[PDB]
């Protein structure tokens, strides 16, 4: 075998990764053996013993790879030998390499998954407490980046959290089809020794086993997948990174992020570069990377097995501690920002209410497209008279339309704006605690596992 | 008010799919704005019957759209309001195209996904139905496209509808959050005429409300799920046109696609080409696209509403219109193409039989790494001799290992091969008849 | 054949769009059919009058087309033949239609290119230009959205007109390639009956012919490179948008769009949304994706020829139409905005001078780690004193470092802060000059390419 | 300051790779900086001095690291302050790391591109030679994976090495802009000291100097381009991959790839797996991925500078580690794989040269309708009376046509049938010679400009 060959095959370097749940797997395996008839109790005994050690030396991060460890399959089977003797071969009697992949694989996400949801639910927390303590503070809602209407601070917040939340749900679902035992399948045909798989589920605590060998073999659902959801929470992280870098500018003013979370430089102090929200939106290119990888090297593939198919790993891997850091500094970055309750306060101008007073006239009966022309005017009159739209006067007003009273004084009011948005999911105060409710009977639940 | 800008917002051209949709929105909506007292109980009376002859008009292809439509949403705009004055005004009281946008692609999204649903089970049954009929069947189990193992041709069928049966359960969740209605969520800071939302959940048949009025007028979640789910299909199906147009060479011979979904020539009448397969097998690039751009135009937007995230709908209905047709197609190739039981057979070779060799020393006591060897050295000897080793003799099998008995006749049967396989799973009949038994089962779980 | 499988194939809704470009090659193929003895000059000219004829019927919009037409090769062939009859079947003597799409296409692509440069050159001049008038202009610098050293607004314009003009020439690199003739590869072993593919090639005018017949006829290179140059450039677009739209923020009050280009109400007429930067923004999407769905169909393909390859045409001219249309919109923004001179200055502020002041001290011998520290304790004492770093006094200086003069005072000014960067590829204004003549030499050089 | 954010930007475990690239492009800057007057030719002595040191302490993989040091950059600033003090921080006047970033990364760009240059030149010269020797070989070629007519084996590994021959050409295209130099833009507005960069160019050895700071600091047109053409390449291979795979199967058995490039086991000797193409054919998603991964980075960035363009190294790194494997591993395959000349001929079949028989009545003044109908009878008189129809009696094809003549048994000769194919891109023997006398000078060209 050509030495440029058998280093582009390699894969020692990284899936290393894999060393505990590759252990964890052939100790299953050993046991069903027993059971099979295929190992006696005292060989039992012997690969355990053996199986455990090598788990140790791992853990202790002092295993030994050599040049000969193609992956950590082979390095996990040289050992057993060096340790227990030709003993040590009995252990793959029936197994292919090919099962052993896709099991392994399946396992250290399913050990991932459940990490990466910890930070992830964090995260979530993190932006609904926020929100509970910050449901006074008010400031532009955008569109089109231009100032459209008032809204609650909160609402704002909590639109990021809704949809992380789905992202939760999400990982939920991919983790449900993870926890299917791919473990029994063989090369491609099934496990040829009658082996008990339903034992086999149970040593590896799976949810269930997989139901046809060739697929379990050939499938990489549960990466793609896997990507796939990871790389829409990250463009959900992307997008409340582009939020806070611009709402973060001098231009803007509305918050600082900590120090422990930006740079700057000692000739301009008061400058804060957002590191850390840069670093995490460009994390969503990495990861959608990631994703069109594995869906390339599957379109067109035939069945059953293919060494195309070994690309697997890296990418899952990546994405994994891409999120696991990535979900961390974005926890750490709103726990700890600084708003400036005074500069949002500020943003927040007469010219916003134009919409306000248009709607003023509806309640009073008058049709949509003449209230709106209405405003229209006053908004232009107050242009002429060279005065924001709240100081016009009520003698001003009523030259525009009659239904216009002292009570229209109320519309130049920030609050009153946004508690005209009472219907669910507005930006109302009782909209904004009926959704932090909401949000945590959902995570109460998802949780729940 | 720039020609070619104005030529970038039309999209009047494709997104008239949404006209019925768009139409019962505005219905829906409508309603709650007598509940609310925007409308007069008459009003209302005057705003349905027009929107119902919208409606008509566009089922009936009678509907007449004008240069100035720039889209589906103005074009009705604009035929209410000739069809009933300047009463039409009032129906968008407190309502923001914003919301249109995403309700009606949320409507036409959770119909075209019921239809795709049923093509998806079709095809899942086509298989598992043929996978019952011609489970006597054996051909080679490949990997790295050489032989490796004896398989039941059913064992390869149902891997096939394994996967699909997974598209199936996505495709469902998909379904679950798209089935929230987003109307009355204003432009962005919610409904400024408390709507009863709830009201507007009945009407259209949702199954529930958006939680965030910001989150509901920016997110397009539902498009990249969909599109997601939808690539993760079309990949599944570009393996199977792969498997079946390499079985279908003169070179394999396994199995022929009928006429309708093949072409050929009158130089070379046996000569079939499955273009059908081909064109399944491209479209999962087709697809695999346009959930790319999605994914691109998303990245990096502020909230909350933005220009950008008009490209979904164009997006979606391809991708939609694509999985319908693709689906359809591969139900008719699977069961209308003809198989040879004669050549799938002819293919098994006894050099596949190695591997049962030792594990037949192995079943006798033998640890595996030995029985590898000795079953090797069986291999060697017969290469030696120029034969195929289930030619070999008991006294030649015993010259490499007294262990075997003349009972090892036995493994040189192909039947006796694929029917070692019977844990879970595996390509034995038993195994087989119950992957079929669970298959069903979710199929019914599936249509619930 | 099945229905649904039929559906599947008809193309005609858009390759209507290779009519012309079709007739072309068929009149080519055809007198090349003649020259080789397949045809009379009788019958050639009878075959060309029916051609030209179709033409016509396409350029004047009247040409009918049939629920039967599964493409434009077939609406033609058909339609010919309803004109001449009989004698039109010997022109699709030894042609193969898989040579017939590469063909049409890389027409189709060459016209389209020709046009898209014309566009592209004209939004990389309009920068330029507007960069000289402008030239005198200076605002922030920003690296992480925060302001650094102030820099020039001309010099800004031309970050993305040099860019753009890369764009155009991976552009006239792409245009090489395509221009390539692949007709005369038949099916894919190439023409049985000798055709003079040199004849064929002068009569289209491409730059030359295919080497392989087998390449000519499964490759889509020339597709794959199109789509990909078409990306980075909208992707170069998509950066400039975000600069403008972001400019363009009341927050940032730099800038304003044009009515045309933009969008608003009356109850906030005084309010613009950046519709038309939007919108370029979101085609780079679209068409990276056009890029990704290709890329995925070729992967992994078989020789040579596969029903696959058919999806490369309506991706092709989605993007010629997405650049065509994008590149004058962003023409349009760039040649109406108005900035504002006004609010762009006031951003500039003395703490943005600190790095100047180090420099100065630089100037002066003293080293950069020293210098920085200087310059660190300077905007330190200004906090103190409460007051601006420019207001501190000459001893506050002095008291630093002995090294400062009273020259330093020309430290805090903007124009002579843009000043210090002289050399090649600077803010300063001999450095942008200097680029100003530079981009048009290249775009000189450029549209002289063809 | 936070634990997690710092192992965001530990680059250092990939970056080393610009160790030897990065002491470059400061030997240069320090030089540039003397004449600037910025050090004194003893100064400048004394860094190089050091420089010069530690170039040594990676080519020799003594460089001791810390976890201190975040990136390379980091990390040979230090080593240098600990081998000549505090005169380093010097080295360090008006440069930004902004610009230390893509001067290093074009650097390492410019090598790598010509290592792989010389890979992918090693690819097509072996299979052009190939194709040389093997000329005579002839087998079916392939449309819809089903046989269409007989080619020669030379004809189709020339369609795979002129489509690599494009590669080598775009590869040159990326590395006339990559050789081009960004040292002396500064953080952003430039250069704050007049260096010379005419100066650091001729140093560094780079065509020409970049025009605009701002674009020189925040484009990534350079990862995007280099990124794109590798996908192309790595396409063209994952098409080759597959070819060879499936003519690979016992079903075809038309060759056998050596042990060193397969894999099999003791209990199935003949079986072999090509592992070796299958691992490339992945590799075109890997590298796609990069592609995809660096086009979502930049799109809707603002200018300039931003630290979302940090993911361009690692890309860039793997992507030139995967091409440099893989095209050897391909060179491998080709070179050492067996074929099987009986088999590629016995798969040659008569039915096949149906087409032939209707050309041949075309070139004695036939119709081809007609011609090609009269092919069909012979055909189907075939059938009738169950034999081939080079079996057919002269008797026989009269009774379909007065036109066949005895010499029409020489229709059925399958040399006979691709040397029909003479125009230029056929795949007649004279064809595939001028293919590969035409191959054989463009490597030559491509090759002196590299």
């Amino acid at each position: 075998t050509d030495p440029i060959m058998e280093k582009l095959n390699s894969s020692i370097a990284y899936d290393q990764r894999l060393s505990e749940v590759d252990i964890q797997a052939s100790i299953a395996y050993a046991k069903a053996l027993e059971k099979a008839g295929i190992l006696t109790k005292t060989e039992l005994e012997k690969i355990l013993s053996g199986l455990e050690k090598i788990s140790e030396e791992w853990s202790k991060g002092v295993f030994v790879v050599k040049q000969s460890d193609e992956d950590i399959h082979t390095a996990n089977e040289r050992r057993l030998k060096e340790l227990i003797g030709d003993i040590a071969g009995k252990l793959h009697t029936g197994r292919s390499r090919n099962e052993q992949v896709v099991t392994d694989l399946k396992l250290f996400m399913k050990n991932s998954l459940s990490i990466i949801s910890t930070h992830l639910l964090q995260l979530i927390k993190t932006l609904v407490e926020r929100a509970a303590i910050e449901i006074d503070v008010i400031l532009p809602g955008y569109t089109h980046l231009q100032k459209a209407q008032p809204i609650r601070w909160s609402q704002f917040l909590l639109s990021h959290a809704v949809a992380l939340t789905r992202d939760s749900e999400r990982l939920g679902e991919v983790k449900k089809r993870i926890n299917v035992l791919p473990l029994g399948s063989g090369a491609l045909a099934g496990n040829p020794l009658d082996i008990d798989r339903e034992m086999l589920r149970s040593e590896l605590e799976f949810a269930s086993i997989s139901l046809n060998s060739m697929d379990a073999i050939s499938e990489r659902d549960f990466v793609v997948e896997f990507l796939s959801v990871a790389t829409l929470l990250l463009i959900h992280l992307s997008k409340m990174a582009e939020d806070l870098i611009i709402y973060s500018t001098s231009e803007f003013g509305f918050l600082t992020l900590s120090d422990a979370f930006s740079t700057g430089s000692s000739l301009m102090p008061q400058k804060k570069n957002p590191d850390s929200l840069e670093l995490i939106r460009s994390k969503a290119g990495r990861v959608f990377g990631r994703l069109a990888s594995i869906l390339m090297v599957l379109k067109g593939l035939p069945s059953t097995y293919n060494k195309d198919l070994q690309e697997d790993k890296e990418a899952v891997i990546d994405v994994v501690d891409t999120l696991t850091a990535v979900l961390q500094v974005a926890t750490g970055v709103i726990s700890t920002l600084q708003i400036s309750k005074e500069n949002m306060e500020k943003a927040l101008t007469p010219e916003m209410l134009a919409t306000d007073l248009a709607l003023y006239l509806v309640r009073k009966g008058m049709p949509f497209r003449q209230a709106h022309t209405a405003s229209g005017k006053a908004v232009h009159l107050a242009e002429t008279k060279g005065i924001a739209i709240n100081n016009l006067t009520l003698e001003d007003l009523k030259s525009i339309s009659p239904l216009f009273s002292s009570d229209v004084s109320q519309v130049f009011n920030f609050v009153n704006s946004v508690e005209q948005y009472t219907a669910l999911g507005g930006t109302a105060k009782s909209s904004v605690t009926t959704q932090i409710e909401q949000l945590r009977e959902l995570m109460k639940k998802q949780k729940e596992q």
